[PDB]
């Protein structure tokens, strides 16, 4: 019964087929690789509030 | 070391099996779902240009 190990080693190539099968079976996702470089947050502006355009006559 | 030639000839049926693997795994539906990243998009707005306020009387 020693030939079990010999047979498994010799026939091990079929695991490539098994890998292809499980690859086809598995669902897939992916990445949108993130950007670095938010090193400078930006404020709005120097903003001053005032009454609008008065309509004089 | 001659055993490799025998193994290749004997196991050649796995070639046709592998052809089936690939040419039906292609047939099976796959969808790699590329994401939107953690950072979220957004457009300005629906913006339409018009003449401003008119001072009628």
């Amino acid at each position: 019964a020693s030939l079990i190990y010999r047979q498994l080693l010799t026939n091990s190539y079929s695991v490539d087929l098994y890998d292809e099968i499980e690859q086809i079976g598995s669902g897939k996702t992916q990445n949108v690789t993130i950007n670095p470089g938010p090193f400078a947050q930006t404020r709005y502006a120097p903003v001053n509030w005032d009454h609008g355009e008065i309509n004089d006559s």
